[PDB]
């Protein structure tokens, strides 16, 4: 009778809510009034209005946002009949080609639904060709069974969603109104190849000579950052973190994250050879 | 062998025609030469050319259009072999998430087909993420079985279709060349909340003070309308139709429609308190 | 467990490669290192870099391109473990409405996948509503079983793909570095109807009077072509090829192709009545 | 003490008025309330408001406009103190390089003045590099002595002015509310040279072959005109008016004007050779 | 030998300086290092570099700016040979049509000079058609004798200059680093006519009914102003200042200025009839 | 009777010609048919048509162009009545503020004239606020007496003219069809200050560290130039030509010009310290 899409919607779309600050979608994940959405939906208003698909409206309190992840948590007070809940899936089970259903509640009285698949898997955003629109953003992304596997964002036609397993790791902290830790050092960085460095040094108009190595080229030192304060300059080649050699910027990020906030890291750089200690700080 | 899409197409795509005035698609709904399409396809030409998927061309007479609904009826003369017919479904059975197939015949010799789902259900347009293109517009929107459930229009990526059950109510009148009745009074109107009226009255630069009530705020009086002729002004709050209180613009529309053409309605308004009688007229 | 999309991807996505000249996708079609892609991906670089989904990189030699078809062949040297291969389907079995899966490898370490259907069938491009993006272009278009039925191009939302059976006819020639033959004469041409010619001649501002016939109107003589060299002018009506009457430009194309390169064709034209011989030349 | 500009302004700027319909400048040319301005200033309002530099306001009646010349006449009722008057010069005495002073009264309480020279002399517009602005348009253009030699228009930096001697020929008719005669036939026409016709006929993509002559090529037949009604077509070469040969479009214009309204002219044309009679009509 | 322009330049152009913060022109008005320019040239840098036409460079201290007037004063230390000085004229002697010469020193080693006239006389800006360019802005505007009558700004082709007599009234205060007083109340205001109020009240879509009077219509209440704090709303009609009736916004401005800073004014308003006291504050 | 502008025009405007290749102005400078104009007017056509203000047309031969100066020489054959000639002035006598008159002949039958002054004096272009338009470009720029002091170009409102004394130095060579020598080395170069180099080195994102000196910073090495072939790189600081120190790019240009074509220059550079020999080549 019903397609599998209409069925998944029937499972999880009741709990998809409209969110208005004076706008987008979110979804209730616990009978106690915990609601997930995007930071772009709510921030920086601390007061929102939630509307259930059934037309019940609630005074929503923004519990906190994490701009780095584009996630926020809103709480409402469960009065009267029980709040419908969307069941959460696991995004680590996704495969490219899995069905993907994007549900909004932009009006408050019905769901908006679009269908597509998982297009890419890496925030490590899920990519999908399920059309993602305003108002549909901040709503859930379901798998074929109707479980939440992600949170739509309005970021072609390809759309991005925050994997659910990332929200599930951040949810406690955001509900408590705390700051999610995001350590960084503040450089735009690029993996540099020796063929790329010799190629660079052949060009009379490259901005700077590069020491013909496999490394992490500092492309830019962001203002106000630990990297600027440590004295790092554009054109520096990062050759290793403390001891371990590196040629991959993505690996450097993971070393900085595993360090934590307010940790000193020692960097091996070429400018000459130069070691500098950077104090990780919170990305803002 | 064939997917369900290819099957539905085989059922109803024979009857999808190309329409040219010197362009878009339509479909034959009766063996006697009755064809449905959009008003935007044909109007305001009274003579079109119809081409069947099989390459037979016919001199088409536009029987009439309804611009308010975006619907038109074209008739051809069934000579020779029988005209293929698309079977009509029922749009009141649709659910969000149901499959949706948009078929055109822009060239005249083959169908254009796109696949998506029903995205929203409210003209109360069907929304679909089945890509709707020029030339594909005015063609049918099928369900998974191949029955017509709507009429594509070229109005993201989200597309709009006129539900079939609306055409089926208008079809006799348009085929006879009559005017479909569309009574209105000629106001852009907005539901006003007391928190919205107090919020409005807090702003030194709101255009006008609003009497702090739940009502229908007149946002604009359209020129040449029954509302202008009755003396209604921007900033009037409609408080009730005759007797019945109202705070919903959508409800006012339904009262005006249920009235009919050339009917006097009594409006309760705040400007002071003021009653005015409006004479419904045909929307054009 | 896996949808049919995820399964087809598992079948053929291993062989989808990233292609970089200093960018797009291609796919290995033979264990000996033969790779297909678009001409737009590679041309006019004769050296590219191929990356398999598994992260193995190869020094790719562009074997040749055919700009008219938008096809190119790249060869790599199969060292070590065997190159994964995508199985080729047959595009003459496609029907509109058949599922269509567009696979890229833009990064080199994973597939990009989008889902849609066959939208049109006529280069006679496959049209699909499977979203086709940069980086996803030059990759394969699969059927529901995972066989290659086409080659994506970045040419709405509707996308174009080169049918596989066309590549399969060109592949030997391109791999050998030869030129695919594309004979033409160099006219923009239009089928002219007597109602269209009388309609034209009614307009005081038509550029030229047309002899009120069914023919092939020469709309433009391209510079440097066999048609310019034969003396053909804009406004000429082609009435027949040698002996056979013609009113269809598409038929004229097929007569010129069946002729071959450096073949004289005799054209019957109205300007007066005038016969001219054109020497087919290679389209560039 | 005063430059010659300030002196000319003192002479004629009192009579420069502001004109508002709910805007631009004009000037009083007779103590009885006759005011000149542009058609663009006033049309198509029949009621304007005039303001003298001294702040006196008058209810102005538009007496008529001539859109072809961009001239209009406004009348006011001289009550109280006498209306200041600008003295009229003669534009046939102008030479290129003569000083030119453009005066407006956009506000109503002061003049706007700009200085430049006569740049070109051919409506046969005076060109000047005296900056001509909105509000300054419709005001007078003075010579170094302060006499009106033209009427500014807002048509680089080069500005256009209607020569005074043209207004002086139209003024009686416009004041009486009559229509100024402007006979025409309705063709965009071009002088054609034999080198230009042979050059044209060499181009395979010229719209039409031209009979290799010195003539008046009809470039376009305007819709609704005497030329369309006479059957003239684009690509016709006009070879002579009745009897007199012609190769100059500007000469043809003067023959049509000297004819008058509703006069039959016989045209010698090449299409073949063809004579057609055209009935001059009023340009609108 | 020299035109009068070249002579005036020789008189005052020596003292025209280039001003750079890391740009525009200024001029020395006193042998002690006092320099005038625009606020837009310098603000908000407190340190600039001055260059004399002779190539001497000085470390300039910005003494203060008045953004409302677009004026600033820069001081340098007169070492060595005496600073050249431009003599100041009087702008109250200007007449429209007087010659006007705009001098810059954008490079530092020569003057830029343009010639035009005084176009309008009302900050009450001088308008001129002497071309005013970047780098030429902040330099002096001379009369035919070479005296400074204004200060160019880069605010068609019409240019604006600050009259010298306004600078001369502000110069002491700016040199001392004080704030020039600019009292205001914070309303966009419009003179309203009874024909304009009846015309307004005829329009069903005017934002508000106007009490059919000659007054000062409050068009907007600027945020953060004395008018917002006094409770004035858009659509209020100001009928009088304390006691004196008013229908002219320009007159209200002069009453507020003559009041001074931190003065209470009583306003007669229609909304009903309503009196409100406003506390003048400094325009920023 | 006539202003001084009309008089200068009468002196030199007869010799101002229209130039068409299938457009702009030029002027006859010798009774033997020598005509000056801009390179932009004619190049790269070797055949033009000249029209005298009196309506005589001549077959013009382009004798050569110098793109670096924007100058060209056209020759015609003096048949019949004598060619009118414009007398040449001397641009080294110009002063800023001197009157300047720009004359064109765009139509062929009259002059276009605009008036302004000399705005700047440095190709070392004359700047003027005499409006310079298409068609007026390539015509002469006169002084108040009517002598040619420059050649208008269509390069605000400020216009550029080539000083006559530069043409007079190039004229023989261009008339003979030779190449004017323009030696260069091919660097975009900038005077660098120690405060600018320390300022640069403070910025973490400057492309390169600069050795804290007064020099000539190489900003860019143009492709295909003597500088690229000598191995000069972006970021090099030129410290001296052979022996003589330099901190001024304009001085370096004059040393290269005084060298001539195909001369070796020795450059002192910082990169380290480095000397390189550059072979001057012709600027193209
Ligand atoms: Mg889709
Ligand atoms: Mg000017």
């Amino acid at each position: 009778s019903e397609s599998f899409v209409a069925a998944a919607v029937s499972r999880s779309g009741p709990a998809v809510v409209r969110i208005d600050t004076e706008q987008g979608s979110g979804f209730i994940i616990d009978n106690s009034g915990i609601i997930l959405t995007n930071a772009h939906v709510v921030d920086g208003a601390s007061k929102v209005v939630v509307t259930l698909r059934d037309g019940r409206t609630f005074d929503g309190q923004v519990r906190g946002t994490d701009e780095v992840t584009d996630l926020a948590v809103v709480k409402i007070e469960p009065q009267g009949s029980a709040l419908p809940v969307a069941p959460l899936g696991t995004s680590s089970n996704l495969q490219v080609g899995d069905w993907a259903i994007a549900v909004g509640n932009p009006v408050g009285l019905d769901n908006t639904v679009t269908l597509g698949i998982i297009s890419t898997l890496g925030v490590e955003f899920i990519q999908t060709d399920a059309a993602i629109n305003p108002g549909n953003a901040g709503g859930p992304l379901l798998n074929a069974r109707g479980e939440v596997i992600g949170i739509n964002t309005a970021i072609t036609g390809i759309g991005f969603a925050i994997p659910i397993d990332q929200a599930k790791a951040i949810q406690n902290t955001l509900a408590a109104g705390g700051t999610v830790p995001h350590p960084y050092i503040g450089v735009q960085m690029m993996n540099i190849t020796v063929d790329q460095a010799q190629q660079n040094n052949r060009n009379p108009n490259s901005p700077f000579i590069i020491p013909e190595v496999d490394g992490i080229l500092v492309m830019r030192v962001l203002p106000g950052t630990p990297a600027e304060r440590a004295g790092i300059r554009r054109g520096d080649v990062i050759v290793a973190v403390d001891g371990t050699p590196i040629s991959d910027g993505a690996r450097l990020q993971r070393i900085v994250e595993q360090a934590g906030l307010n940790k000193a890291l020692k960097l091996d750089l070429l400018r000459r050879r130069l070691s500098l200690t950077v104090q990780t700080a919170q990305l803002r």
